[PDB]
Parts: structure tokens; sequence; C-alpha cells
């Protein structure tokens, strides 16, 4: 039934599945954090037994069961410390969880024909409510926690291939414009954040720069945030996004260029290394700050997403659609998230930045700016906005819309990468579009799952062909796509940014083969 914790004797054989005995509670810790390096979403309860010179092991009960709830809530934790009530939570979690589309059911609360769910499952509501009402006090001793972990945690080790080779490869997929992302792993993912805003972080000059240890630590706590089971909007993603940024702003002349950067954005991928391992670098409209705090709204901008769209979430007046009265809702979920859970602990500092000296506006309001942007069904206006702008703003909101304009292109950049990627991508949207629409025939009643299992997935192909004998028809979603939303976007933007138009050479190449397989 449930995967067992302990740092104790103890056995409760009646709940267990599978029992994991540790020495340190460091080490409890860093079994937790890796298990979001997988492809799937955990799927079963998680109990923890804790007792009736490592500061982390010699915490207080109360320091450690906050460690837990906060930065392991994800998890589908219970935590005891030394057998009816234990049983009932943990089989009605155990039934809640096993399936992938009774789990998203109970993020969005759109399930509850079928606080925390069972005291153990927590949905978006309860921990959009607990980052928002948090205490000054709980705030700061969470900082301390964290700076805890990084004072004794080695996050580089919590990677399963760290090697000089692997890491210098992930440098110069970070290069490509046909960023392999389907072919890393989660682990890898993690690093290639690391190389990006440690690279920005570089470029900022009255600002510090962070050791190795603790940008790990703030990924890992990122990672944490995004579900492993969607197929789509998970942490790939995220960094897909915070990488189509990145090269965005090395274009734009925002970043330099460094030795790993692929300079021709048609090639695809090749696996490439040497001997680096980090990148080696060699007025723009957005200066060195509100570079970093795009590519960081970018790395957060789909922080929580449980899998669905706004308008499932509006249409079956899911809770978070209730409090955001339909507006954004998605969005407005991450940007709360990500502001209040992840950056007022992980960085803190960082929004209270302003985005130059003279100004007021700060980083966190840029960043949740340019996440609220994201929203496709605000698409209209900003494309109006910027029509209107090319036709006047004061600095602070040019500074916002560019922003909003190239995280909005990073978003939808699936469709602007090379053919290949870009229908790796599609089907995974697809994928997840599939599994909306059957969480809406459970909620309606029109099927009956089988909740007992989960749903499973057969690798992303590595060649197109493949990919289009397992679904043909992805021409006509990408087709639709570029028609309504793609084309015009990369269009107006790069007439704004003419480093920007290979997106437009690019998206008319992919549209061009999608219409001649439409025949
Ligand atoms: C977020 C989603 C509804 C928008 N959307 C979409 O509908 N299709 C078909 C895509 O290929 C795509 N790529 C990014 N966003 C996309
Ligand atoms: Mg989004
Ligand atoms: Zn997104």
């Amino acid at each position: 039934m449930a995967e067992v914790l302990s740092l104790v004797d103890l056995e409760i054989p009646q709940v267990t599945d599978k029992y994991y005995k540790f020495d340190t509670f460091k080490h409890l810790i860093c079994h937790l954090f890796k298990k979001t390096s997988t492809e799937t979403d955990s799927n079963v309860p998680i109990v923890i037994i804790f007792p009736t010179t490592s500061k982390l092991d010699n915490l207080p009960f109360s320091d450690k069961s906050l460690l837990i709830q906060f930065f392991f809530t994800h998890l589908n934790i219970l935590m005891i410390q030394g057998e009816g009530k234990l049983y009932q939570e943990i089989s009605s979690a155990k039934e809640l969880l096993t399936n992938r589309i009774s789990r998203v059911g109970n993020w969005t609360g759109t399930t509850h024909f079928r606080s925390k769910i069972a005291g153990i499952i927590p949905t978006m509501t309860y921990i959009l409510n607990c980052n928002a009402t948090r205490s000054e006090i709980a705030t700061n001793q969470l900082i301390y926690l964290y700076r805890l972990m990084i004072e004794e945690i080695n996050f580089i080790e919590l990677l399963q291939d760290a090697s000089t080779t692997r890491l210098s490869q992930l440098c110069y997929a970070v290069g490509h414009w046909s960023f392999p992302a389907h072919n890393l792993s989660n682990d890898d993912l993690v690093y290639c954040v690391y190389l990006m805003i440690d690279y920005a972080i570089k470029q900022v000059e009255g600002f510090d720069n962070i050791p190795l240890n603790e940008l790990l630590a703030f990924i890992f706590i990122v990672r944490d945030t995004y579900k492993n089971g969607n197929p789509f909007h998970n942490f790939r993603h995220a960094v897909d996004v915070l990488q189509a940024c990145f090269h965005f702003l090395i274009r734009l002349g925002s970043l330099p260029k460094f030795k790993q950067f692929v300079e021709d954005p048609k090639l695809d991928y090749t696996e490439v290394h040497d001997k680096h391992t980090v990148l080696i670098a060699l007025k723009a409209s957005l200066n060195p700050i509100q570079t970093l705090g795009l590519l960081v709204a970018a790395l957060g901008h789909d922080v929580g997403h449980p899998g669905t769209t706004n308008d499932f979430m509006i249409k079956f007046s899911a809770p978070t659609a209730l409090l955001y009265n339909d507006r954004s809702v998605l969005e407005s979920y991450h940007a709360s998230l990500f502001i209040n859970k992840v950056l007022r602990i992980c960085w803190p500092d960082l929004l209270t930045c302003t985005i130059e000296e003279k100004s007021e506006l700060t980083i966190r309001s840029l960043i949740i700016s340019s996440i609220l942007a994201t929203d496709m069904g605000e698409h209209n206006e900003y494309v109006n906005r910027l029509k209107s702008f090319k036709t006047i703003l004061n600095h602070d909101n040019t500074v916002k819309l560019i922003s909003a304009l190239l995280i909005k292109c990073a978003d939808i950049s699936n469709v602007t990468r090379p053919l290949r990627v870009s229908a790796q991508w599609a089907m995974v949207l697809s994928r997840e579009f599939a599994e909306v629409e059957l969480l809406k025939s459970v909620i309606k009643k029109d099927i009956d799952l089988d909740f007992t299992k989960d749903l499973t997935y057969d690798d992303v192909p590595h060649e197109l062909r493949e990919i289009l004998e397992i679904q043909p028809d992805i021409h006509k979603g990408q087709i639709f796509f570029i028609n309504l939303f793609a084309e015009n976007l990369f269009n107006s933007v790069s007439d704004l940014l003419p480093q920007l138009q290979y997106t437009c050479d690019i998206i008319m190449e992919n549209k061009l083969f999608w219409l001649e397989r439409a025949k």
C-alpha cells in the first residue's frame, strides 16, 4: 500500500509495500529530492516514521515536520512518530493516487464525487492558501531550513550522471536552437537550468555570484513544483521555455554568445562535447537584471500546472477557477505559487530588486506580469498592445511589454523548433489533451475507468517517421495552431525585433511540411 521511510526500527507491515530505513534525516531528504528525477507521478502514499553533528539530523521534530510539509508537499506524505485511522487514511490515499486521471481530478478539485484529501494529498487551493497566509516567522524558519540544506546537502551528487562528458554535452545541448528536450532526463534538465541561470547571473554587475550548490538547491525546489507525470506541462517544458528565452536574449544581444552556442538555428541536434562543463562567454532592449528576471519567469511560468487547461477549469467549476473568477486561472496560480512558495523562500532578494536604479518596478512585479502574459486567452490583447506600441509607453511598461512578448514566444516556441523536435512536442501535447478529454468523460460519467491501474506511455520516438506513424493527423493540430496563433505572433514580434526572424523562417518551413502531408 505505502512506501515507508523510517528513521527508527518500527515496522507497520499492515500498510507497507516497500520499506526504506535511513541512518540520517539528511539521507531521507536526499531520497525525497530524487523522486522528481523520473517521468512518472509518485502514485503511492509515503509514510515517514520519526522517533518519539549534522544540524539537519538534530532538528527538533517541529522543524523536521515543517521541512517535510513545505518542501515535500508534492509527495503525498503522512508523518508519524510511534492502526485503524492510519490504515484507512493510507488505503484511501492509495485508491485516489494510483491512477493519473484520479490524480489530476484530486489536484484540480474536479472529482469530489470520488485541507489535504485524506489528510495526505495536496490540492491546488490548499497549496495556494498555505503560501498566501504563511506568517513572517514561518517564512524565516523555512529560509533557515533551506539554507541548512544548502550547507549540508551536496546537490550535484543527487544527479545520476554528473560526469565531465555529460555536463559538457549539456552545454552544447543548451547551445542548440534544436534543443533536444525529450532526450534529456529531469536530472539533465536541472543542470541545464544551472548553466543558463548561472550564465545570466554572471552578467549582472551589482550582484554577487551564487555557488553551484546554492543554485542547484533552488533548481531542485523548482523541479519539485512541476508534476512529472504531465506529458507536456512538466519541468521539461519549463526548461525548454527557459532555453528558448535564453536563445532569444542571446540573439537580441542581452546576453553574450558562448563557445558552445550553435549559430545556425535550423540545424538538428548533434551530440557534441569538449573539456568545458559550463558555458564559456565570448544597447539591448533588456538590461542584465531584466534579462535574469525574464529567464527566472520562464523557469517558473507553469509551476504546479495540473495537466489541464483554463477552459477545462472554467467549464467544470474547478475551485481555482472560482477563486480567480475565470480570469487567467492557471497563470494566476503559477504566479502566486512561484513567487510565494519558491522565490520568497529561495531567492527573496531577487524579488526586491528593481528593473533599474531609477525604477520602482520590482523584479517580483515583472515576473508576475510576464507569467500572466502566457495566458493564451489574452493572446489578442498582447498582440494589439504590440501593434499600438510599434505605432506610447514609459520605460517600465516598455520593459513589461517586451518581456511579455518574449515569454509568450518562448512558451509556444515548439512550433518554431526544427521539424523533428517540433513533432515530438506535438505528440506529448496530444497525450496531455487526450488525458483532459478522459478526465472530462469521467466527471460527466461517460466512462468508467479502472482506478487500480495507472496510465503509462512508450517513449517519444526519436525519428519523425515513427511519430507520424504513431499518430497521423498530427498535422491538423499544427496547422490550426500556426494559422490562428503562432504565425501572427512571431511575425509581429520579429517586425519589432528583427534578430528573431529565424523563428518565422522555421514556422513556415514546418507549416509547408504539415500542409504537404495534409494532402
Ligand atoms: C496551451 C495550448 C492550449 C495551446 N497550444 C495548442 O493548442 N497546440 C495545438 C500547440 O501545438 C501548442 N504549442 C504550444 N501551445 C500550444
Ligand atoms: Mg501556462
Ligand atoms: Zn507553458
